[PDB]
């Protein structure tokens, strides 16, 4: 095995997790504390939880960008999973709405918003 830092992910293996339903499901089980975490799962869980709890106040710029890549993919493609995560970690809904606004600003609007726009 050629991986000295198993706890450690970049933008590409994040893209690969986000692209596969069963990998995404496993990593989400890890972040939701209903499944065992890979080392990289633990790293992503710490940063993603901090993103929802405090807007990644404890994160570097790059760690927040990784968390937002995950959050943006969830808002567009897995809204119910996104709402599971915010129900678990967003003490009242501030980062739920802030991240949703930021996604929409980056052109990544929720499906319903696209439907109202095209109806």
């Amino acid at each position: 095995v050629d991986e000295k830092y198993p706890s450690k992910y970049d933008n590409i293996d994040l893209d690969e997790i986000l692209a596969n339903k069963r990998l995404l499901t496993a990593y989400v089980n890890c972040i939701m504390e209903r499944g065992k975490c890979s080392p990289e799962g633990k790293e992503l869980k710490e940063h993603l939880v901090d993103a929802i709890e405090t807007g990644c106040s404890k994160c570097t710029e790059a760690q927040e960008k990784g968390a937002y890549k995950v959050i943006e993919h969830l808002i567009q493609n897995e809204l119910d999973t996104w709402h599971e995560l915010t129900d678990k970690y967003d003490s009242s809904g501030k980062w739920r709405k802030t991240y949703e606004d930021r996604a929409r600003a980056n052109g990544i609007v929720i499906p319903e918003l696209e439907h109202h726009h095209h109806h």
